[PDB]
């Protein structure tokens, strides 16, 4: 399913390419997310996912497919299996930074494949969630730049 996300950053793109394409940075503001560690290059990590009383967290591994900073253009893989049961979760996240004088404008499309209890959600409702989720993320991005 393709999921589809839109946000501003109040820093130049230059800065908010360093800030993105450091996954060590981005994973901690993700609602839910931890860092775990790393596997060569790539970064170990876990996410609980939460809609209503159903929970599932996925533990796994985050990746650059490819950074094009002549185009400002980042895709990464994120894999997870969920911790309890059976299921997994796989994104192949393409990101995409505009100048906005002052700040960034991210463009975020997302081609996500949910196994398990989680696929009960289709894609109408993982959009919603996609965009609560994202603006957790913004808000503790924002509050980071400013400490």
């Amino acid at each position: 399913m393709k999921i589809a996300n839109e946000f501003t950053v109040s820093v130049p793109i230059e800065d908010a390419w360093d800030l993105l394409t450091d996954l060590d940075q981005v994973v901690p503001l993700m609602p839910g997310a931890r860092l775990t560690g790393h596997d060569g290059d790539d970064v170990l990590g876990a996410v609980k996912v939460k809609v209503g009383p159903v929970t599932s967290e996925f533990a796994g591994k985050v990746h650059f497919v490819e950074q094009d900073r002549e185009h400002f253009r980042a895709v990464i893989d994120a894999k997870g299996k969920e911790t309890r049961g059976t299921g997994n979760a796989a994104a192949t996240v393409t990101a995409q930074l505009h100048e906005a004088g002052t700040s960034t404008r991210v463009t975020v499309d997302t081609d996500l494949k949910v196994v398990g209890k989680l696929a009960q959600f289709g894609s109408g409702m993982l959009q919603q969630v996609s965009e609560k989720l994202l603006g957790q993320f913004v808000d503790s991005l924002e509050a980071k730049l400013a400490g």
